[PDB]
DNA sequence: CGTCCAGTCTAC
DNA sequence: TAGACCTGGACGG
């Protein structure tokens, strides 16, 4: 997912954990090279926030829960097919490689972090991933700032299209976002990034909020195939007929409209 | 059947 | 930088 996808999960998380409780452990699938989570409650509530293209989950155990246990938080990246659904206990999907269960009274449901592939990962700190720059949905002036405070970074001598998916700098952009942005300013994803840049300091870093907001008030995203539908219809380049598209240095494939840039390959 | 396509992470 | 990490759907023979 990207920073959309991250905030519509953990939008996901909140309401739909809002009246669950949690008991027991968190169970991992056998398979998973990621870490046990430590944690057992009688009765704990989750909630999420998302930071960019992380997603921090919080096991908040109810007052009187047994066994003594603080408050424990977990951050997730997803990958390229990472989600959490919300399942019966019973009706676990193929690839649920993570699993916290309902206390009851009521349905014992399980709160899943599904991921088909594998790439997504969890850490058991709490904290954010040292390097990875601000959100640009949550964090946008910090964002702006750390962009144009650091346009001598070599990050910057790369194809803008490249440095657009750089985590240090554009913490939430991914391969959709990069063809959108570039494509409503008509930039070239092979013009050099410091120079679209350097003459800033509606604009690109603006853009880098804006787009990924729009997605965000599509809602949907998992969280029918009626907002699958809603999204297809809002994209106006990423894969789109009448477009071209170029592999960047890194095998990942530009969506664009024109000009390829001075630095194509 | 087969090939090809869809974000980090790390060994060279 | 190139390869690795993985699964499944769309398509071709």
């Amino acid at each position: 997912g990207q920073g959309p996808e991250l905030h519509l999960a953990s939008q996901f998380v909140n309401e739909a954990c809002r009246a669950l409780v949690f008991g027991g452990c968190v169970e991992k699938s056998s398979v998973s090279r990621n870490p046990e989570v430590p944690f057992e409650s009688s009765a704990y509530r989750i909630s999420a926030s998302a930071r960019g293209k992380e997603l921090r989950l919080i096991l908040s155990p109810l007052p009187g829960a047994q066994p003594q246990q603080e408050p424990l938080a977990l951050v997730f990246r997803f990958g390229m097919s990472g989600s959490f659904q919300l399942v019966p206990r019973e009706e676990l999907p193929r690839h649920a490689h993570l699993r916290f269960y309902t206390a009851p009274p009521g349905p014992r449901l399980a709160l899943c972090f599904v991921d088909i592939r594998r790439f997504g990962r969890w850490d058991l700190g709490g904290k954010w991933q040292p390097g990875r720059g601000p959100c640009v949905l949550q964090e946008y002036q910090q964002f702006r700032e750390n962009v144009l405070r650091n346009l001598a970074d070599k990050a910057f001598d790369r194809p803008i299209c490249e440095a657009l998916l750089d985590q240090r700098f554009f913490n939430g952009i991914g391969n959709y976002l990069r063809a959108e942005i570039l494509y409503r300013l008509k930039i070239p994803p092979f013009e050099k990034a410091r120079s679209v840049l350097e003459a800033l300091q509606p604009d690109l870093l603006e853009l880098c909020h804006s787009v990924p907001k729009e997605v965000v008030q599509l809602g949907g995203r998992g969280y029918g195939e009626e907002d699958f539908a809603a999204f297809r219809a809002w994209l106006r380049c990423y894969g789109m007929p009448g477009m071209s598209s170029l592999q960047d240095r890194h095998g990942r494939t530009i969506w664009f409209q024109g000009d390829p840039g001075p630095l194509a390959p």
